[PDB]
């Protein structure tokens, strides 16, 4: 069991797909800071890519082309083979880290999916379809499934009333990832929680608990992006990046806009230089998120026709009609290993840097693409 599965025939395309993932994470945080500066939040883009990939196997020509442009993939062979590899990775558990990413497609009991869709969803993703009554307790059916299957009880993005007989295709994903810390003598780890003073984006002053953490890492002040960045490994292959503004004014928008370009993260990862890190970070080691991607995809100006009731661009999702996409749910639990009382006693909590204002994080795998991106503003 490992997380380096790659298609050997479409290798370049898999690397390009990771660049699409990296860039979507950038669009995501750029939009969060613009539209939702009051929110602390995090997310993963892999389930969105998987959903769009699935749709790209079942679309008419123009829609297929638009889907391909967003995926950085350009053929059925690429979509199938890249996604089979990445799906395997994101469903592997081993001693290095554990990942689960499971997909469902919902439709009303009287509108069954095409056998073509059911087959390709199973083939590429081990996706499963569910036929439910859109007139009776459909929100609860979905909520209960996501929460039960994932073990994650956070509330879902739907509210009762959101689903009726005119509702179209509903796609869902749940992602559960667990990361242990490195096991080297100087692996960066959290040790103990300490009080810090925090100043929120809107100026609110408060006290927070923060994990005093230390170990080998990397650091840079990156003037052109207006940020300082701290970087450390988990188990080998995995990297966390923490960033925060150079200025007290939290001028983060230029950094987030640049993160829309996948080159920016590759640049960041080389600008940093080795530094022993002693930090205090106000973050929870278990984080949960549940969202509907569609509002964010619409904010980005992408694929807007797919979400209209009159859409006619799908070919083989249904035998009798196009169908349209109503909700794209992503239900996420991110967990980091908890430190022990014995570990706490081994260090003196004297941080060189405290994250005492808005900051962001990315967690990367061995392909240097983010499994998750998060933003803390308050
Ligand atoms: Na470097």
């Amino acid at each position: 069991h490992h997380h380096h599965h790659m298609t050997k025939n479409y290798t370049e395309a898999q690397l390009k797909y990771y660049d699409a993932n990296t860039g979507l994470c950038g669009i995501g945080i750029d939009q969060w800071f613009q539209y939702e500066p009051e929110r602390n939040q995090f997310s993963t883009a892999f389930p969105l890519l998987f959903m769009l990939s699935e749709l790209s196997l079942n679309s008419k020509e123009d829609t297929t082309a638009e889907l391909y442009k967003n995926l950085n993939l350009r053929s059925e062979d690429e979509v199938v083979n890249v996604n089979q590899a990445v799906n395997t990775n994101l469903n592997t558990k081993n001693e290095v880290y554990q990942s689960t990413l499971i997909l469902n497609a919902y439709t009303d009991i009287d509108s069954p999916f095409s056998e073509t869709f059911i087959q390709n969803f199973a083939k590429v993703f081990n996706g499963t379809v569910k036929n439910i009554d859109y007139s009776n307790d459909a929100v609860a059916t979905i909520r209960d499934s996501l929460q039960s299957d994932s073990g994650n009880d956070i509330e879902i993005a739907l509210k009762d009333g959101d689903i009726n007989k005119d509702t179209g295709i509903i796609l869902t994903a749940y992602t559960n990832i667990y990361f242990p810390w490195g096991e080297a003598s100087d692996s960066y780890r959290p040790y103990k929680q300490i009080d810090i003073s925090f100043t929120a984006l809107d100026g609110t002053q408060s006290n927070k608990q923060a994990w005093y953490s230390e170990g080998a890492g990397k650091y840079a002040e990156i003037e052109n992006l207006g940020i300082k960045v701290f970087q450390f490994s988990l188990k080998p292959g995995l990297t966390v990046v923490l960033g925060t503004s150079l200025n007290d004014n939290n001028d983060l928008s230029g950094a987030f806009n640049k993160l829309r370009d996948p080159a920016t993260l590759a640049y960041i990862l080389t600008q940093t230089e080795s530094k022993y890190l002693k930090l205090a970070v106000p973050i929870e080691l278990t984080m949960r998120d549940s969202r509907d991607y569609i509002p964010e995809v619409k904010r980005a100006g992408l694929l807007t026709e797919l979400f209209e009731k009159n859409f006619d661009g799908f070919d083989t999702v249904y035998d009798n009609k196009s169908g349209y996409i109503s909700y794209m749910l992503s239900h996420t639990r991110l967990e980091f290993e908890q430190p022990t009382e014995e570990q706490a006693a081994s260090v003196v909590a004297e941080p060189d840097f405290i994250f005492d204002k808005p900051y962001f994080f990315l967690v990367l795998d061995q392909f240097n693409t983010p499994a998750f991106i998060g933003l803390i503003t308050n």
